[PDB]
């Protein structure tokens, strides 16, 4: 499976961009594309031997992890860290068989109990994405976490937390290009804050709006879309041009019509 490679040791506004950049085109084939926006491969039907991809964090430490992403959806379904490796619980039987396929010769694997959903993360992390700060400091952090986990050193709220960090500054950014500004913007000045209400509102309506673009009329939505400013502030979308800039990444959600 392909692997990307990116380390918060030194990282600029530069190096993150490029490795945001080749996470896309591992995710996306760059062949369906709709209204400008690329889609991610259909599920239906995929080869198992494209189904994911790997991107292997390292912090100054010294320390470094592998995750494992879906490229139908770009979840990090698991990770590796030396001889363990570790995968959220799977959802169908689809999903279980798919992830025996990932590192394949760790010594110890492991599947969680829970998902790596929002909900059931801030649950155990025990603080929700709003008041979990990230920037490069926090993922450099989350990676030792991650590393450490197998060996004791690091309890399970510190671990969700570390999930919810990677998750954000690697999936998100690689779905948004407006969350990839966001990070970009924390490491230019070195500033680690947690994500504000646009980037809190653009993750959990990715799905909604995949679907909404895929099912406008000539781009127009039959129901507007509702967002929020950094601010807080509620303004609506109902069309797919004003999205252009923001959405990098689709899931799939039908064929496109004629």
């Amino acid at each position: 499976y392909p692997i990307i490679n990116f380390t918060t040791a030194g990282a600029t506004v530069q190096s993150y961009t490029n490795f945001i950049r080749a996470v896309r085109g591992r995710l996306t084939t760059g062949a369906d594309v709709r209204h400008e926006i690329p889609v991610l491969p259909n599920r239906v039907g995929l080869p198992i031997n494209q189904r994911f991809i790997l991107v292997e964090l390292s912090n100054h430490a010294e320390l470094s992890v592998t995750l494992a992403l879906d490229v139908t959806n770009a979840y990090v379904v698991g990770y590796r860290a030396g001889n363990s490796a570790y995968f959220f619980h799977p959802d169908n039987q689809e999903d279980a068989e798919a992830i025996t396929h990932l590192f394949t010769d760790v010594q110890n694997r492991y599947t969680f109990a829970f998902g790596g959903n929002y909900d059931r993360l801030e649950q155990l992390a025990g603080n929700l994405r709003e008041n979990i700060e990230l920037g490069n400091g926090p993922l450099e952090e989350a990676i030792s976490a991650l590393y450490y986990y197998s060996t004791g050193g690091t309890q399970l709220p510190t671990l969700a937390r570390s999930f919810i960090i990677c998750i954000q500054m690697i999936s998100e950014a690689a779905r948004f290009q407006y969350i990839e500004g966001e990070m970009r913007t924390r490491i230019r000045y070195n500033r680690r804050s947690a994500p504000d209400p646009s980037v809190i509102t653009l993750e959990n309506s990715w799905g909604r709006l995949s679907t909404a673009i895929q099912e406008s009329n000539q781009g127009a939505f039959a129901s507007p879309i509702q967002l929020q400013r950094r601010n807080g502030s509620k303004f609506s979308v109902y069309d797919v041009s004003i999205l252009i800039p923001i959405i990098a990444l689709m899931v799939y959600r039908c064929a496109p019509p004629p």
